[PDB]
């Protein structure tokens, strides 16, 4: 079974034929091709793709690094889960422990090995070229239980295992790994992680993601076609401005016409020659042209609506990349956290953050128990100036002068234990001779009671 | 009968020819098609559609997580119906665990079952491709009354069962599974939802709904035409410039033409040849020209127009997806959604609907296991910043609050000289009934004293 036992099917019912009994093909989405992979591959050099990819996986790597350490507070943390909750002395240091186990992607440092940016990196690249991320996770040999590892692995080489009934395994060995269409390797569900952005219901999709590639191929064999066409006027064309005819009575010999391009190229050519006239008494003489006398690229509009298609399917704005969003170039307009730049991080950039955190939540923490949670943080407008502002209004409302010096770890003060409003002032003086009065006149009545 | 027993007829008086006697086929609007998803299927790769199905998934992906554990209360949350009701330290513990049973998307965690964001995402394709979405649960084997999980279903294999006698069944198996023509499950309305974003009352309707695809078929095909017209210009087509007409007595030797070729380009080919001017003595040369000396794509203004009309349908900006908008850009306009012009509207339009279809499914089929009242609600952010906090209980001080109640609904102590407001009139007030208390104890005491003396 895919998920687990339901009544209702979740796979093709009858074993359509596999190329192998023992994994799942990744058919195309109209089942035209079973080695989908092996065609987008041939993209994966593609420029447009790869600009996206880099301004995407550069944006990431700034996250990469723990919030901690980062004096901007920018970056990730390792946090629990309730935010009622106040971390154990214990706790502290396991969140710390995990946040540096993440960081070096492994228990021990070692410089041989990806640090967290290379990963993040490398996942997103096989996001946007094969909407699949896979990372096998190495339990020490000695205790199984124990997380050491996690890398990243070649999606292309992993593919669903299949039952001999032509059923997904569930339990077993859910995954392997295919080279050369044999079997190197196999994992458990506990074993590898995979990641699918784009998922599915269809039945013949099999678990499988969809990649902007397969949908956008058309447009990527066309935006090919017309750059090559662009470029072949240099590579192969005929550049010729046009023919000078000449004509007479009978053609020149080959003897004549040869000597006539020495006195022409003699006379005429490069800087030396460049504004001298040919006389030339030919019966007739005339010029035709056979280029247009300015040239310039063709089927602008064209690669523009293409890669707008492109973008808009990614989810990036084309003047991010260095063309013309058709339409969106008017407006645009915002505020507040920059302006534009706000909107076109919340157009694909956080969910691509989301999605990493959801697999990592799923994937690594859980070893650790539901207890922490791992997130991206943005910074925060918490500068001294902000937090004194608001502390000081915390200490009209809250705080005596004591409990702010104790928060800075600055020793208490006789005449603290004050909150710093008048009326609180005029209240305790106002009560200071209320208890004298009162003071007063239970004496006075002992007194009385003693005289009388 | 469809809903209930009614004494109007809802369905089809006369049975139609449906394929199987034992369902009710999904047929096209006019009834030119029996196997109408079958024909969308064909549609599910238009990068167009899959441009806004990938959109309003991505947009509905960030309200997954639950808010409780999100600070920035971006997410979801189970709450209690009543604004009013105070929840019992029962009720919390079970709407925490009736949360983290959605964020599982059932019981137990299990890294094979679908995230609630997966789930979300495949319903999303699902409204847009079909406008039909269905998810089964399942319920404990040990105990019916229990839910475990519940899981979409592709929604291309799910009909409503009809009785022998034609009519929707109701109460029974309402609901089966077919695949090449044959039943391979069935379900009750207890193990299955169905939703659908447009209902039509029409007989023949027979509860389905009315995919965008089908109204918009017409341009989905105009758009693919189009296109192909434009691509064909390289693929197929004949770029040749125009025609070098050479003429004289007699049309020279193949031989001739071929060394001409070779003169030709061994004198004014590439980058070596590019200046170059050849001159040639014929008694006469033209040169035919059959295309436009500058080419560009046609028909964009058709594209344009298109696009704006399934843009129109499917409530969702043009200018969201690189089109021109042929609304002008300036007519499309303290806040009702983040920053940015451009995207509240089409936020409102296209995320209100469909998130409240969602909670509308949420609502009915699962929480409903636990009694009504509870509700399943995404939420927005909140503008409640420490500062904004402080700002509220700045006056909630002055209006309602003594210093140490604020304290103790901090959890601080309270401190001597508090449950005093914050106003000096309050205490200007208290100053004045203390004086008016010395004042009648003394009074009393000479009272006391003049009647003791009398």
């Amino acid at each position: 079974s895919l998920y687990g036992q339901q009544q209702a099917y979740a796979e093709p019912f009858i074993e359509m034929m596999d190329t192998n009994p023992e994994f799942r093909d990744k058919r195309s989405y109209m089942k035209n091709e079973h080695n989908l992979h092996d065609v987008l591959k041939k993209f994966g050099n593609n420029p447009i793709l790869n600009a996206i990819i880099l301004t995407r996986s550069n944006q990431v790597a700034m996250y990469c690094q723990p919030a901690r350490y980062s004096e901007k507070g920018l970056g990730f943390e390792v946090r629990l889960r309730d935010l009622d909750a106040e971390p154990g002395r214990k706790e502290k240091e396991e969140m710390k422990r995990i946040e540096d186990f993440i960081v070096n992607t492994g228990k021990d440092k070692d410089v041989d090995r990806d640090s967290f940016q290379t990963f993040c990196k490398k996942i997103v690249r096989d996001t946007y070229i094969y909407d699949q991320v896979n990372f096998e996770k190495v339990f020490n040999k000695n205790n199984k239980t124990k997380l050491e590892k996690f890398i990243a692995v070649d999606p292309s080489t992993i593919f669903y295992a299949t039952d001999k009934k032509g059923k997904i395994i569930k339990g077993g060995k859910r995954f392997v790994q295919v080279v050369d269409k044999r079997v190197v390797a196999s994992f458990t569900s506990r074993e590898l992680a995979m990641g699918i952005r784009n998922p599915r219901t269809e039945l013949s999709s099999s678990g499988y993601g969809l990649s902007e590639v397969e949908i956008a191929m058309k447009e990527f064999i066309a935006y090919n076609n017309t750059e090559s066409f662009n470029d072949r006027f240099f590579s192969h064309g005929g550049t010729t401005r046009g023919i000078l005819q000449i004509r007479s009575d009978q053609q020149q010999s080959q003897h004549a016409l040869e000597n006539f391009k020495r006195e022409w190229k003699s006379s005429l050519s490069g800087i030396n020659g460049s504004w001298q006239i040919p006389v030339v008494m030919a019966d007739d003489i005339k010029f035709v042209n056979m280029t247009p006398t300015a040239n310039d690229m063709q089927f602008e509009k064209w690669l523009n609506y293409l890669i707008n298609i492109i973008s808009a399917l990614y989810g990036i704005d084309p003047a991010e990349i260095g063309f013309p969003n058709r339409g969106g170039a008017t407006g645009s307009k915002g505020g507040s956290p920059g302006k534009k730049q706000q909107q076109s991080q919340n157009k694909g950039l956080q969910p691509l953050l989301r999605f990493i955190e959801d697999l990592v939540n799923r994937h690594i923490i859980s070893e650790y128990g539901d207890k922490y949670t791992f997130q991206f943080v943005g910074g925060d407008t918490k500068s001294a100036t902000d937090k004194l502002n608001i502390l000081k209004l915390e200490t009209q409302i809250f705080k005596t002068v004591n409990e702010a010096r104790e928060e800075q770890g600055k020793k208490p003060i006789e005449g603290g234990d004050i909150i710093l409003d008048a009326s609180f002032l005029q209240g305790t003086a106002q009560l200071q001779q209320d208890k004298q009065y009162n003071d007063g006149k239970q004496k006075e009545r002992l007194q009385m009671m003693m005289s009388l």
